[PDB]
């Protein structure tokens, strides 16, 4: 009555609203305008994973350089330096076949399951089409299904009340759609979280704040 | 006065609100945006089939593989890997004559009168303009009508309140159409089914509140 | 003080707020979304003037074979292969000059002045610029004036408050304009039918409701 | 302190809201969307200033043939077949500079000086791009003035509160506008005049009533 | 503390918002939908400084002739006639860099140092690119400014509450914006001028009510 | 446990809403309609540091002239004519790979760190697709960051609560990202200020009221 295991991301309050993490080889998206926390989550997602499990992780970044990440990530007190030096953590600078084969080689190298995509959006800004965005974005979820590594990309969406993707394609490609939203009213700006859907489990359905502290992100499961 | 007869979708709810459920012969769409169910729709459609009438079926399949589809199924219970060995149902991995060709031989192959397509937007995508997805779309209506078989397919729209289909052209070649919405009100996801239109049969206006349980899709016909 | 002459659709309470029912030689143009009942509409025209006046009609269509209307149309009751058989009624299938011909060959074979077209849209849209589409529409219902049928010709729309015709430029070449509207309030339809104008003749300026049951539409004058 | 010279449209109670009517030698744009009363406006002009001033005028058509405006002129009870006899009232069917000369001509032929212009927008629909449209009007325009016949063009627009005509370049190249609304509310169409601007003289500023009888238009100068 | 001088427009009411008037040597934006008063802004601009403080001007028109003008003015009672024959005023008829040549011309001519220029959406209207008109409009200004002649440029904007001007780009190249709104509200239009911003000087913040007159705009400073 | 080093901007205000200042070697994107005080911003921005860290700067302008900046700035009591003179303060003048090398030697011959560019929104005006705008935008944020001199750099925006940037990609590549806002409501406008991200440090959330004065930008940190 149950085939579908999951990977806790030992984030605040997600696994509450998860109902027990990520699944175990699905790539999730994970969608919200700027500023609304992408980075912050997919690096937490990794160093949880490592400081926890004693699993590596592979964090691909298209927008940054791995020192810029490293600072930011320091400035929450992880010293993803120290990670990086000992092998329990990889950072990969691109900046698509040939993205997927040094991932590939690095979770062979690492011996890490876990991967985070920093911007899959930079990259299919390239193609024209949003057909040709679709077939891209489905042979990169294949390949990291087939490999077996859980993964957490992050696409960046235009407006708060939406398409959650900006091509409006990515939403119905990949497996768990996350959504991080940040909300301006009253003069004020508000975030929440959503999961869209979680394909082979069950998940809670709504809205629910959260907030990024010195310590990272925080979920308020209510 | 009476000149359609339906093959009942043993979908909990569905029949009282559609007044004797899907019609024989007839094509449905069964649009909404993702998350809501139409993969889950198209999935329990013909496993209830197979279950009470013994009328197995075939679900072609173009976003997702078998294996998955294996797996979310086992989620809920069903062991749709026995059904697939014991010839009951068919699964067709097809990643647009050709794929009639393969539906009709394997109609005729498994005797089976029951088809489900999980997503002709992903093949629609392929074309450009409106009218060539309109007369694909109505190639594949006149085809599956003059084999005999029901068929649910099902297709992607992007606003909750808007266009029926992404193209607009949908509703209006398909015999049959039900809506899935996945509204989102006061930070919380509201899940209703319609009825848009049943050509030559009665049934139900307006929209019902239905759940996605441990069993299945469950419409409450209020 | 009154030059303008009307034959009555027979069509429960149309005639009431048509004040005295479609005018004799000018093509209307019957628009509204999936759903709203526009073939119906044009079904019962025709169906009720051979009952009532003994007066044969033409209907072509070009989104269904005459089988499928055959059989919608048995559901409520019309034997219409009886009417057909008998000559009084002719169904003509598509699937533009020739279009035009032989519409005038059926009229002067059958001795027929009652025409309705099921779907011009899909016509329609091979043609890519609106200003070819207003062209082929003018011409198409001048040659329908010249003939002297009374014609209703049907279009899908869109939106339920938006222009009247996906094109946008039905509304300002048709004589007359009649909108059927299914507008979801309260996650509810209600169905709604306008007389958008009548060139030369007055009508009743509002919406009113009308249910489409098994007999046939009904329209309350309220 | 006054050299701008009105002549009376004749029309109930557009006078008054127009402070004296229709200026002399300027061309009046008058935009409305279907069925709310500009070719009946045109006729009404020209009709009652023949009757009143014995003052002929010229009516160019474009979306229809004499005949039928002859007929929905005469549901009101205008015998306008008698006037085009007796040579008070011309009509002209084109259906743009050899348009401008036909005019010009029978302006001389007839010595009238009344102009209305029943479609310019059919007319521009040939054109792709608004400043070619511009550039058209404008030149119409000029000519008009140039001749010194009070004109009266009537364009088509989609939206009831939106841009003044479907292009948007009219409202900046006439010199007078004046609007028709048929707006619809609580399922019930009320009919609006507005006179956007009139260039050189004063007018009033607003909406008002008026009605289509069977008299012809009638305003209401609350 | 102060590096920017003023010369008074001297219309009624103008100043007292603009506090102290358009600045001296640079070019003014003036946009707003039709039949808002951008030309009798223009006209009058010109007009009080001949009268008060005897430095003469030049009107630049593109969309009318110059006895359309003259006579729009002999409305309010303003004799342009007289001071074009004294030389006192220079009307310039048009209908890029030959254009500056031209205004270059005349203001050494007359030794005029007021400049208004009627439409340059109408020269914009020729090219394609918002970049052209953004490259176009600040030649214009550049060479404006260099001259050290006031100018007040007259725009055309579509929406009542929407972009400044139609191109989008008129607000970030002229160093002043002035704005007119004609707002219609319950089927009632009201009047409002806006100083959107003067670079570098002080100006009222909002929106005040004005009418036009048979003397000219007449500003509340509320 | 922190890794972020900030300079004060020394703006009244600005200082304890961003929680210690504008981050070092970081660039900021500051983004606005039409005056709201973007060029005030930057300028007041480079003014402070010289006057009070003798820390000099460069002022990079697309848009306008050095003087007319001067000028502006002494509308405030600002003499940059002097700082200028003085060395302690750099005006570029270009009206992509030479703009940054010019603004490289500027930066290495008066030994400044602190840049502002004023438009670069009428540079990216010249590519056409977005993807060109952003890797244009990306290559200038990654040498300033290179260089190591803290950058304040000026976009338009149109709409006032829309797309952060014209182009919509901006605000995903900046560091930091400032909205200033003009809010029009009840016919009065409202200036105010937000802090969207901080990449790696804290900041304020929300909007907070702030004012142009004579002396320059005023922020309330209520
Ligand atoms: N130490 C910290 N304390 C609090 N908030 C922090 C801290 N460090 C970073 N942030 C937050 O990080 C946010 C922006 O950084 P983040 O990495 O989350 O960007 P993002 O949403 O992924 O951006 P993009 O869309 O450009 O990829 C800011 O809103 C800021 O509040
Ligand atoms: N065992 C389960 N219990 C509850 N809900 C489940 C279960 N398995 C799947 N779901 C639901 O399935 C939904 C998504 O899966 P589904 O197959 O319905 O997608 P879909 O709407 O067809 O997607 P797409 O548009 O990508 O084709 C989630 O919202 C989740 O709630
Ligand atoms: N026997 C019946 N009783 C009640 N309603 C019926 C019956 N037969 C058909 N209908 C109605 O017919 C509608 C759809 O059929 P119809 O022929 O009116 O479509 P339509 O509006 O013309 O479609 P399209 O836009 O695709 O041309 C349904 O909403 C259904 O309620
Ligand atoms: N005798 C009459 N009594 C009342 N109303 C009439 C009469 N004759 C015509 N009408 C009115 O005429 C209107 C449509 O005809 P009209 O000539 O005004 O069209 P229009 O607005 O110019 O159309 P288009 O946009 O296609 O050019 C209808 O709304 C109808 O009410
Ligand atoms: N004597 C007058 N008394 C009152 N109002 C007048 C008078 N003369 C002109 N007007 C006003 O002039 C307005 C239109 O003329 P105006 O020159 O202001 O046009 P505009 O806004 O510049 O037009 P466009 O956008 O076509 O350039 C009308 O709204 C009218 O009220
Ligand atoms: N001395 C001053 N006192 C008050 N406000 C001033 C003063 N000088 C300039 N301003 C303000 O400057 C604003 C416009 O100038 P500013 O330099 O801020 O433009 P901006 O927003 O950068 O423009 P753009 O989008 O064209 O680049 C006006 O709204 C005005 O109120
Ligand atoms: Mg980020
Ligand atoms: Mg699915
Ligand atoms: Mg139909
Ligand atoms: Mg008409
Ligand atoms: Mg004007
Ligand atoms: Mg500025």
């Amino acid at each position: 009555h149950q085939a579908i295991a999951k990977m806790r991301t030992m984030i605040e309050g997600f696994d509450d609203i998860s109902h027990g993490g990520l699944p175990i080889g699905r790539s999730t998206l994970v969608s919200g305008t700027s500023g609304t926390g992408k980075t912050l989550f997919s690096i937490q997602f990794l160093y949880n994973g490592i400081i926890e499990f004693d699993e590596p992780g592979v964090f691909v970044t298209f927008e940054e350089t791995p020192q810029d990440i490293i600072k930011n990530a320091r400035s929450f007190g992880w010293d993803l330096a120290k990670l990086v030096d000992e092998g329990k953590l990889f950072i990969l600078d691109a900046s698509l076949s040939a993205l997927i084969e040094r991932i590939n080689y690095a979770i062979q190298k690492y011996r890490a399951r876990r991967v985070s995509i920093d911007s899959v959006t930079s990259v299919f800004q390239q193609y024209d089409a949003s057909s040709v965005v679709r077939r891209e974005l489905f042979r990169l979820v294949a390949r990291l299904k087939q490999i077996g590594a859980t993964t957490v990309m992050t696409t960046e969406r235009i407006e708060e009340y939406g398409p959650i993707a900006r091509y409006g394609v990515e939403e119905f490609v990949s497996d768990n759609v996350v959504i991080l939203r940040n909300v301006l009213e009253g003069e004020r700006r508000r975030r929440t979280l959503e999961i869209l859907k979680l394909r082979g489990t069950s998940h809670m359905k709504g809205e629910y704040p959260f907030t990024i502290t010195d310590h990272g992100i925080n979920i308020f499961p209510l």
